[PDB]
């Protein structure tokens, strides 16, 4: 598995052109690691061989993403902020759209890319039938604004390394 995500995490920064481009997979016991890592030339330092742990993620924001598919976080300076609300429910339900475009990210995650000097970032979470298996993201030093016909063809690139990660838990 660590071989084969190596060469697919070059593969997509290459077409994605973003500067940090890795995967991230999860632990049960809440520790996670990153086993594969493009970067572009060394702006950015590496963060391969590093674990971190799912506290990075709480549990809504992950919602949308199971229920919308869309997975993008906008410019940390556009300071767009999401955040939570009293109890509520009828999520489950699966409501069409419902929500704008984009995922703003609570203030607590500002700072998080910021602090990363990344302006933006791009996601495409790993998903096998209805488990999650990791994280994709993408980091780049630019507050741009992303293209929806682009996004699929490479959402679909990353539905291959779905297989890829699922095939490979069977063999491994
Ligand atoms: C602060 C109080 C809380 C918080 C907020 C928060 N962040 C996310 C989710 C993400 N976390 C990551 C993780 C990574 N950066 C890395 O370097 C790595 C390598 C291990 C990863 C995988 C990022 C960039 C995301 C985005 C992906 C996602 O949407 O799940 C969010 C989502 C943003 C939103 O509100 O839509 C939230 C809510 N971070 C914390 O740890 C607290 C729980």
């Amino acid at each position: 598995l660590d071989q084969i995500l190596r060469a697919t995490v070059e593969e997509v920064r290459a077409f994605l052109g973003t500067d940090r481009v890795k995967v991230y997979r999860f632990d049960p016991e809440g520790h996670g690691t990153v086993v594969a890592e493009a970067r572009g030339g060394e702006r950015l330092p590496s963060l391969l061989g590093l674990t971190f742990p799912a506290g990075d993620i709480p549990e809504e924001a992950r919602r949308l993403f199971r229920l919308a598919q869309v997975r993008v976080i906008v410019d940390v300076e556009a300071q767009s902020r999401s955040i939570s609300q009293p109890e509520s429910w009828g999520l489950s339900a699966r409501v069409p759209l419902g929500e704008p475009l984009q995922r703003p990210v609570d203030p607590c995650h500002v700072h998080y890319l910021k602090s990363m000097g990344v302006a933006s970032s791009l996601v495409v979470p790993l998903m096998h039938h209805q488990e999650l298996w990791g994280l994709l993201v993408s980091h780049h030093a630019e507050p741009r604004p992303y293209s929806q016909e682009e996004l699929q063809v490479v959402q679909l690139l990353a539905d291959q390394v779905s297989i890829a990660i699922a095939q490979a838990e069977l063999s491994l």
